């Protein structure tokens, strides 16, 4: 199940309008309180007019609207189930503006929801863009609108939340499709659950930022239920999904052909492991005792060229284990892995002990010292985040998490780790005064300007429960070594939530739950628009445009020349990300040194070390003097 974020508004004085309604299935049958009566558009003798179909409500009075619910027909028939939809709010019933929520609902008879940020309105409109099974009709058994206890206008300069993207699944795992710019998401064998899996199936859903279209696909070709996996984007640009519900499987997503290809089985069966793309384009993985059994799972490496997995038994997992109360089942999970120089992989945590992993021969491991500062030794930070915001300077920001995976208090601990050469112990310091809010199960992304956006989580880790939620996101600004609170949201994002940086510079935050009959399933996502996209007047700022690029494929050490429509002051390369269970080993940022050729013509060199400039797809962002970024131009980097 799921749940609304607000309280049901009294429907006694409501006036409703529908584009069409069959006799016996009147527009008002959707607000009569009878679950067995429904509104249904024209059919039979009246003909079968295709979508869009609309349901408009006049609430007579202004309400602080934060959602709606839609109960479909409960008679066992599927005709009219709403698929793609849009929700609009208004104060006059004439001017509707932009949708406060849009997307698609799953094809079943369960109550569907649209949860969004509070907005005062008198009129509500639900537009059915498509029927769930492509049929011409629209039907609704019961429709309700919800309200918050109050409304507080967002603070100027602290970004904005909205709109909500309604989904047919809980997006517990996600990635940005490089060549299409779409957000790929997946759950498990079911749209709302993972338990009781027969294996061999994954339900996926994609959202296109340019069209707003949500599409789905059931993946069975790879014979893999991709829930709880390791995720990496290889040197060629294929998404390598490993283990999970089907512990020994590897599934490959190809962006260019928009298809899933069967990959080679891993040498060891794993679940909850972290995988990381290397300097040579290969993928390294270690640990992962959630599935496949609880035992010593050392490293192994994937080669995209030969489509093989090879064991690296001497790349020992023992040095990176946390002291989790639940033991090995949890202690080898979600390592903070980063591909580095000469085929090495840095492990920043969650364990206090940081390590260097080597991939030559049968593998090796070397101690990199303990994550610490002048404030003391950092405790184990399970499900804490780690973000490489400046790969050129080897800067990694780590924050949050708890000593144990569950039933443990999260902390405000935050550190800055500075990587040097492989085998050397990196210098580590405390980041500012730490987080404003202690949190675990939170997610994060590095933004074009080098700042790190942190959102969601809870003060005490209790998987599948929406207790002690943190609604206020935080942004770390490196130049000032300061954290800044942003405008809060209204949807709890805890266990099974994700965050990814979109090609337009905004943040996609969603998921949470995936517990079947629980009421904590969140079949949605929200868009966060950072302050850098707004001008002083509170309106969306004019963005600089990249009018031309010399090439879209470059080798490390190579140069790229661009043309713009206006003057730019700064530029950066951000590697496309992947995300699940707080892990994102693909994203990283490279600040660029620009050469002004005169006028609106610029050049830059991609770092020569492929350990810094990890091969694969990257987003090119250019910022003007005001700090407003352009939309991303896609660049492929090779070693
Ligand atoms: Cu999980």
């Amino acid at each position: 199940a799921s749940a609304p974020i607000g309280s049901a508004i009294s429907r006694n004085n409501w006036a409703v309008t529908c584009d069409s309604a069959q006799s016996g299935n009147e527009c008002n049958k959707a607000i009569d309180g009878n679950k067995d009566t429904f509104w249904h558009t024209f059919y039979g003798a009246n003909g079968d007019p295709k979508p869009p179909h609309t349901y408009t409500i006049d609430m007579k009075t202004t309400q602080n609207v934060n959602g709606l619910s839609m109960l479909p027909r409960q008679d066992g028939n599927q005709n009219g189930w709403i698929g793609r939809h849009e929700v609009y709010l208004s104060s006059d019933g004439t001017n509707w503006g932009s949708p406060v929520a849009s997307g698609s609902w799953f094809a079943d008879s369960t109550t569907k929801y649209s949860n969004f940020e509070t907005r005062p309105a008198r009129y509500v409109r639900l537009v059915a863009i498509t029927e769930a099974n492509g049929q011409p009709w629209t039907s609704i058994a019961e429709i309700n609108v919800f309200q918050a206890s109050s409304y507080t206008a967002p603070q100027p300069g602290l970004g904005r939340w909205g709109p909500t993207i309604d989904l047919p699944i809980v997006p517990a795992a996600a990635a940005i499709e490089p060549t299409s710019g779409r957000v790929l998401m997946w759950s498990s064998y079911r749209n709302d659950a993972f338990g009781g899996s027969p294996g061999g199936i994954t339900l996926t859903s994609s959202w296109d930022p340019s069209t707003g279209i949500v599409s789905d696909r059931t993946v069975t070709v790879t014979k893999h239920d991709m829930f709880c996996p390791g995720i990496s984007m290889d040197g060629n640009g294929q998404i390598v999904v490993t283990g999970g519900n089907d512990a020994k499987k590897t599934s490959l997503y190809d962006s260019s052909s928009d298809s899933w290809i069967p990959g080679p089985d891993m040498q060891v069966a794993r679940g909850y492991q972290s995988s990381a793309t290397m300097s040579d384009g290969r993928v390294f993985t270690i640990g992962g005792s959630w599935s496949g059994g609880v035992f010593e799972k050392n490293g192994e490496v994937y080669s995209p060229s030969s489509k093989t997995w090879t064991s690296l038994p001497n790349a020992k997992v023992n040095p990176m284990l946390t002291a989790d109360k639940q033991g090995l089942y949890r202690s080898d999970n979600h390592a903070w892995l980063f591909g580095w120089k000469k085929g090495s992989v840095f492990q920043a945590g969650p364990s206090t002990a940081m390590n260097w992993y080597y991939t030559s021969g049968s593998g090796d491991v070397k101690s990199a010292g303990k994550r610490q500062s002048n404030r003391g030794v950092a405790p184990d930070a399970m499900c804490g985040n780690a973000v490489m915001y400046d790969a050129v300077k080897g800067k990694i920001l780590t924050f949050g998490g708890s000593p144990d995976y569950q039933d443990s208090d999260a902390t405000t601990n935050a550190h800055i780790i500075t990587l040097g050469e492989p085998g050397t112990s990196p210098n580590t310091v405390f980041a500012s005064n730490g987080l404003y809010f202690a949190r675990t199960f939170h997610t994060s992304v590095v933004l074009p300007d080098g700042s790190t956006f942190i959102t969601g989580g809870q003060r005490r880790g209790i998987p599948f429960e929406d207790s002690t939620p943190v609604f206020t996101p935080e942004i770390y600004v490196p130049e000032q070594d300061t954290f800044y609170k942003q405008n809060p949201n209204s949807i709890v994002r805890v266990y099974h939530s994700i965050s990814l940086l979109l090609p337009d510079g905004r943040v996609f935050n969603g998921g949470g739950g995936l517990c079947g009959d629980c009421t904590t399933n969140h079949f949605d996502a929200q868009i966060f628009t950072p302050n850098y996209l707004y001008n002083s007047n509170g309106n969306l700022a004019t963005r600089p445009k990249i009018t031309r690029t010399s090439t879209q494929s470059v080798k490390v050490g190579g140069r790229i020349t661009i043309s713009t429509d206006s003057s730019i002051s700064k530029a950066s390369l951000i590697r496309y990300g992947t995300a699940t269970h707080t892990v994102n080993t693909d994203q990283r940022r490279i600040p660029l040194t620009l050469t002004n050729n005169g006028g609106n013509s610029y050049s830059f060199q991609v770092p020569s070390d492929s350990g810094v400039a990890l091969p694969g797809y990257w987003m090119l962002f250019v910022m003007n003097s005001a700090g407003v970024p352009s939309v991303a131009s896609t660049i492929r980097v090779t070693q």
